[PDB]
DNA sequence: ATAATGACGCT
DNA sequence: AGCGTCAT
């Protein structure tokens, strides 16, 4: 209608690392450079948790959450980099740095949303609004673009795969009207020849390659960003939304991945996002509340509203180890010595906290978990975080916890404790 | 025995 | 507060 906003009022993009850890351990050690690698943290159990796999070893069939030991029966000439290991546990610092290399580089740009180690969403909006009056109104040239997909194209009245990005590409911009300075298809293509130059900047001072995706808000960008790796990006425009939702299943769909997902699917009996657009607003609502109702009815017509919030660090700082099977916690002594391997990570970077990025944390969170309960937590206190200390940080969650123990001795622990967490929060200024 | 973390919703 | 959900 006339008086219908169609969640094109930004220009946001996600970028996305390519094989975050091992593109880090083969910028490192070149003997690990275009070969089929993955990156294992611990080995005794297997062979090690394979955590990150090059394309290479892909093509193998490597995955991530497969044991080491499988990995080379897909893949004999496998090559393997391990995490580093600190006081008894895996340590990611060098990928934690790496990442925040990338996060400055990004910076720059524009304002970000970090969203995990290696993704950070980006609000584009006002950087193209100036790139628009900077560029006088003279046609986007092709060659501004040479790493993007256009998601629907080409289409109508052809065998090689840089043919037909180009071919989209080509169909795409001869349809553009530079004419209107606030034209939505206009703004995301100048979003992406802005992520085009993010991203050459990024492999230009880190060597690290990624993909990104460019549309009007963060599930579409996200969902781009997917289309087409690695080391391209995708532009996934407000009008190619109705044919990409229609055989898009839902569960691919950022938030709707998990039990959500699955009953929007059971109690509609439907299998993809589009089909969600034959519903009201009323009628998703009752069946997934007001505020599930509300988004879902915007989100399948391609319209979402959550904002990148501008902040590019965290606001947690915690640190965890599982401990599988026959590992698990049954005595005092382990439980305190694991408490306190744990606080003395979490006091470092803490200590890092407070001089890099001027602040400390005021809460402590423990979280265990114990055999045979399959949730992430079973339990989750909290006490006072006054001092930077390991072993004070260390008895004190040991205090927040001892009553769980059930043992009639209590030299020993149980049910025994399959999960450690320690956790900073409520952060200050300092 | 697919980890180690982080953010946010509900009550 | 403390637990449940979703994510990389
Ligand atoms: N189950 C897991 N266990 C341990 N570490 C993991 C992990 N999943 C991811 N990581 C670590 C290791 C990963 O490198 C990093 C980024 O996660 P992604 O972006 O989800 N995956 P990647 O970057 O590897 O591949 P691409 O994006 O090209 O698909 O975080
Ligand atoms: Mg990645
Ligand atoms: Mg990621």
């Amino acid at each position: 209608g006339p008086h219908m906003a169609t969640g094109q009022d930004r220009v946001v993009a996600l970028v996305d690392m390519d094989c975050f850890f091992v593109q880090v351990e083969q910028r490192q050690n070149p003997h690990l450079r275009n070969k089929p690698c993955a990156v294992v943290q611990y080995k005794s159990w297997k062979g090690g948790g394979i955590i990150a796999v090059s394309y290479e070893a892909r093509a193998f069939g490597v995955t991530r959450s497969m044991w080491a030991d499988d990995a080379k029966k897909l893949c004999p000439d496998l090559l393997l980099a391990q995490v580093r290991e600190s006081r008894g546990k895996a340590n990611l610092t060098k990928y934690r740095e790496a990442s925040v290399e990338v996060m400055e580089i990004m910076s720059r740009f524009a304002v970000i949303e970090r969203a995990s180690i290696d993704e950070a969403y980006v609000d584009l909006t006002s950087a193209v609004q100036e790139r628009l009056q900077k560029l006088q109104g003279q046609p986007i040239s092709a060659d501004l673009l040479p790493s993007t997909y256009i998601e629907g194209l080409p289409q109508g009245p052809t065998v090689q795969k840089e043919g037909m990005r180009k071919q989209g590409l080509f169909q795409w911009l001869d349809s553009l009207q530079i004419d209107n300075l606030t034209s939505p298809d206009l703004q995301l293509t100048v979003g992406a020849v802005i992520v085009e130059e993010m991203r050459a900047a990024i492999e230009r001072e880190t060597g690290f390659q990624c993909s990104a995706g460019i549309s009007h808000n963060k599930v579409l960008a996200k969902l781009a960003c997917g289309l087409n790796k690695p080391n391209r990006q995708t532009l996934v425009s407000h009008g190619s939304v109705p044919q990409l939702f229609s055989q898009m299943p839902i569960r691919k769909i950022r938030s709707l991945g998990g039990k959500l997902g699955a009953s929007v699917i059971e109690i509609l009996g439907i299998e993809y996002m589009g089909e969600l657009t034959q519903f009201t607003e009323s009628q998703l609502q009752s069946h997934f509340g007001e505020k599930n109702g509300s988004w879902l009815y915007a989100m399948c017509r391609g319209i979402e509203h959550d904002p990148v919030k501008p902040r590019q660090l965290p606001k947690t700082i915690g640190c965890s180890k599982n401990f599988p099977g026959k590992t698990a916690l049954a005595t005092r002594e382990q439980v305190q010595w694991w408490l306190l391997q744990l606080a003395q990570e979490l006091e470092e970077r803490l200590t890092k906290d407070r001089n890099d990025n001027d602040r400390v944390a005021t809460q402590l969170v423990v979280s265990i978990r114990v055999q045979g309960d399959k949730r992430l937590s079973s339990l989750r206190r909290c006490c006072a975080l006054t001092r930077y200390d390991a072993h004070k940080m260390s008895h004190d969650a040991f205090t927040v916890i001892k009553n769980c123990n059930t043992s009639g001795i209590q030299t020993e622990w149980s049910p025994p404790l399959t999960m450690l967490f320690l956790c900073a929060t409520k952060f200050s200024a300092s």
